[PDB]
């Protein structure tokens, strides 16, 4: 069943900072998560220009936004390259130790939280609006895994059973009680239009 890991001290810190720092422009979380999905989809793309059997786990390269009012969740699904178990543990494939260093320094020197994606740690912006984040992932080589964290210094990794996905990553944001605006069609559309309107892959906003 479930393995528990300690975040590296630098990530544990960034996350406390993201969670605790007063910052009203929370919406940038969606641009950062769509920008990582797009990066993951560029990667599966690049790979398949030399090995087309890579697209056998699925040819459609896209991004879905799925809000669920009853579960209070907003899910970003992509059919990107996915992460193997080691990717997920090595904090979701990021240089997060060195990025938090560069980021926390960039903040000292006049940056604001909205620039987080320049240091390749934009994922953690999910903790502006979510109390809990589950990342379900499937890379061609490996199993389907679930990663989960409610911050506080640890995360879990397990094998995910059932809901097979073929290839990619889902980020499920369990929203905080007072960030439910991010479940509204109108607000999601406004934010994609403000910050993500020239992404290179179709983004579909699901209706409830
Ligand atoms: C390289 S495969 C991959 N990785 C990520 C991702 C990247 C970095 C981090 C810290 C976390 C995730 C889930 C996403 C992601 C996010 N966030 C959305 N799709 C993704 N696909």
């Amino acid at each position: 069943e479930v393995e528990t890991f300690a975040f590296q001290a630098e990530i544990a810190q960034l996350m406390s900072l993201i969670i605790n720092t007063f910052y009203s422009n929370k919406e940038i979380f969606l641009r950062e998560l769509i920008s990582n999905s797009s990066d993951a989809l560029d990667k599966i793309r690049y790979e398949s220009l030399t090995d087309p059997s890579k697209l056998d786990s699925g040819k459609e390269l896209h991004i879905n936004l799925i809000p669920n009012k009853q579960d209070r969740t907003l899910t970003i699904v992509d059919t990107g390259i996915g992460m193997t178990k080691a990717d997920l543990i090595n904090n979701l494939g990021t240089i997060a130790k060195s990025g938090t260093k560069a980021f926390m320094e960039a903040l000292q020197a006049g940056a604001d939280i909205s620039m987080i994606g320049q240091f390749g740690v934009g994922f953690y912006s999910a903790y502006l609006v979510a109390e809990k984040v589950t990342v379900i992932t499937k890379h061609n080589d490996d199993e389907q895994y679930a990663w989960e964290s409610s911050a506080g210094g640890s995360f879990t990794v397990r094998t995910d059973t059932g809901e097979p996905m073929g290839r990619g990553t889902k980020v499920i944001l369990h929203l905080k009680e007072d960030q439910t605006e991010y479940l509204e069609e109108r607000r999601i559309k406004e934010i994609v239009k403000k910050h993500s309107q020239f992404i290179g892959y179709p983004i579909t906003l699901f209706v409830e």
